[PDB]
C-alpha cells in the first residue's frame, strides 16, 4: 500500500515529476501527509507541481515494494522519466541511498535526511546529484553516518550539497529542510552519461 | 557476521544461556560492546553468566541471519536450548518482535526496547514471556508503538511486563533497563 499526492494542476496532458518519499521507522504511508509539520511536504508538491508517492516501509522485498510502487505510478500517471526523485527521513534516508545504489539508472536526484549507508556504494551513484541533511546532535543516527557518505561521494566527483545543522537532532531536521529538498529537485534532472 | 561475548566462567562443561542483542539503525555488531554505557550490557552478561551474540544488521534474509547466528554459536558453544533470549533497541526492538514472530518456537523470552511492530503478529508469540521498555518522551519511535503491542499481547493472554519511563527519550531507556532485561531472562525459561 502507498499514498499518493496529485497536484491540482495535473490533468493527464503533460508529464509531471515524481517524488518518492520514504518514512521513518515509526511511520507509515501516511507519515508525510499527517506528520512532518502537518503535511508541509504536500504544500511544496502542490506549489511546485510534483506527484508524490509514499510507500509503506528498505532492503530486499521492501526495496522491491518501492520499485513496484514507482512502476505502478508510471503506468497510471504521465511521469517524466528524467524527473523521478527520492527523499526520506531516518530509516527512509537509509532507504533513499540503498534503493538508488541498487537502481542507479532511475533517479534524477536524491535527498537522504538523517540517514546513512555503505560508503563504498557511492561510486555507483556519483552521476546522481545528492542533497544530504543531518543534524550534528542526532542521538539516533550519528552525524558521522552522513559525513562518511558525503566524504566518499566527493572522492568520485559527485555533485553533492551537504546541510549539516548545528544542534540538529534526529527529527527536527526533516520538515526544516523540505524547501531545500524541493529546491534541489527543481534544479536537477536525470543525467544519463 | 556477529560478535560474541563469552563469560570468563564458561569452561565448556555446562550449557549456558544465550542472548541475541540487536543494535539500532546506526549500529553494528560492536554497538552493545562499545556503546550503551560503554558496554554495560556485557558486564551484566559476565556477572550473570550469559553468552551474548550481537549480529551485524531486520526483514527477509536479514532475518534468516539470526537463526544462522544462533546456529553458528551452538556449533561452537554449549547453549541451553531452553534459554535462548532476544533483546534489542530501536530498529533492534522492531527486529526482536519480527524475528520471534517468524520463529515462534525458538526463544525463551523477549525484551524489545523503544521498538514496535505488527500488533496482529502478537498472537503468534503469546506463549513467550515479554518485557517491553519505552520512554514516554521518545521522538523517534512514539511511545504509542509499544503501548499498542502491549495492548495486543494482553488480548492473547501473554505474560507481559511493560516498563514505561517517564521523560524517557529514544536512547536513554536502553542502558537504563539492562538490569530489568537480564532479570526477565533470569526468571523465564522456554516451556
Amino acid at each position: 500500500p502507498y499514498r499518493l499526492y496529485v497536484p491540482t494542476t495535473y490533468d493527464g496532458t503533460k508529464a509531471f515529476p515524481l517524488v518518492i518519499a520514504l518514512h521513518g521507522m515509526g511511520g507509515d504511508e501516511n507519515s508525510y501527509f499527517d506528520s512532518y509539520q502537518r503535511g508541509a511536504f504536500m504544500i511544496e508538491a502542490e506549489n511546485r507541481g510534483y506527484i508524490v508517492a509514499c510507500p509503506k516501509g528498505y532492503v530486499g522485498p521492501a526495496e522491491r515494494d518501492v520499485m513496484d510502487v514507482i512502476a505502478e505510478v508510471r503506468r497510471d500517471y504521465k511521469i517524466d522519466p528524467d524527473r523521478i526523485y527520492m527523499t526520506g527521513h531516518s530509516m527512509g534516508g537509509y532507504g533513499t541511498w540503498s534503493i538508488a545504489m541498487n537502481h542507479p539508472d532511475v533517479f534524477a536526484a536524491l535527498a537522504p535526511v538523517a540517514g546513512g549507508g555503505n560508503p563504498l556504494g557511492m561510486a555507483n551513484i556519483a552521476h546522481i546529484p545528492q542533497l544530504v541533511v543531518h543534524g550534528d546532535n542526532d542521538k539516533t543516527v550519528p552525524v558521522e553516518r552522513s559525513r562518511v557518505m558525503v566524504e566518499a561521494a566527493k572522492k568520485h566527483g559527485t555533485e553533492i550539497k551537504y546541510i549539516e545543522i548545528p544542534g540538529g537532532d534526529h527529527v527536527s531536521v526533516a520538515a526544516r529542510t523540505f524547501k531545500d529538498v524541493f529546491d534541489w529537485f527543481d534544479s536537477h534532472k536525470r543525467k544519463r552519461p
